[PDB]
């Protein structure tokens, strides 16, 4: 809304009310070819986000958790204090490229790339992924995970010299039999545009996701509920 920023009132403007998300993937892990696509909205006023994903060729060859971090920051909810290290709005329309590499320890990696950007009403995250070296009886090519995801904090840092963003962060996935497997993950994030974004102090953001299955779904899918806030500098 109202933000002495004219800056900041652009980014807030295209995200005041729910906005529609369309996410489509594309994936190769191991040789396993598997497409997923996902619908749902988006509410930043309050970090929230629903959505539900289907895997449009069949089984999923992983589990559905290890994809959630890969499956939008934009709808983050920084606080009123906070809202000029907001990157991700600040890139909006045109959009923001978004790389990871995320190394499963004693197992396989993913490599991502994903465009988000505004295709008119819509948010589209548009995301190809290439997984190799997995063990075909690790716990993630053997379906070992559990349905579920553990609430974590992630910093974000500036890198002024690619006029964006970076990221490195351990996601703790819970194995069937009470033990642990440790995501690694490593992520950049540029501007798709030329124009002029904000880059942010040093800063975290504070994520919490629930998983659950559709009764009425046939098809190979998960059900997302995530909420993300900013937190980390203080007001006064």
């Amino acid at each position: 809304h109202h933000h002495t920023d004219p800056m900041v009132s652009k980014g807030e403007e295209l995200f005041t009310g729910v906005v529609p998300i369309l996410v489509e993937l594309d994936g190769d892990v191991n040789g396993h070819k598997f497409s997923v696509s996902g619908e749902g909205e988006g509410d930043a006023t309050y970090g929230k986000l629903t959505l539900k994903f289907i895997c449009t060729t069949g089984k999923l060859p992983v589990p559905w958790p290890t994809l959630v971090t890969t499956l939008v920051l934009c709808f983050s909810r920084y606080p009123d204090h906070m809202k000029q290290h907001d990157f991700f709005k600040s890139a909006m329309p045109e959009g923001y490229v978004q790389e990871r590499t995320i190394f499963f320890k004693d197992d396989g990696n993913y490599k991502t790339r994903a465009e988000v950007k505004f295709e008119g009403d819509t948010l589209v995250n548009r995301i190809e992924l290439k997984g190799i070296d997995f063990k075909e009886d690790g716990n993630i090519l053997g379906h070992k995970l559990e349905y579920n995801y553990n609430s974590h904090n992630v910093y974000i840092m500036a890198d002024k010299q690619k006029n964006g963003i970076k990221s490195n962060f351990k996601i703790r996935h819970n194995i069937e039999d009470g033990s642990v497997q440790l995501a690694d993950h490593y992520q950049q994030n540029t501007p798709i545009g030329d124009g002029p974004v904000l880059l942010p102090d040093n800063h975290y953001l504070s994520t919490q996701s629930k998983l659950s299955k559709d009764p009425n779904e046939k098809r190979d899918h998960m059900v997302l509920l995530e909420f993300v806030t900013a937190a980390g500098i203080t007001l006064g």
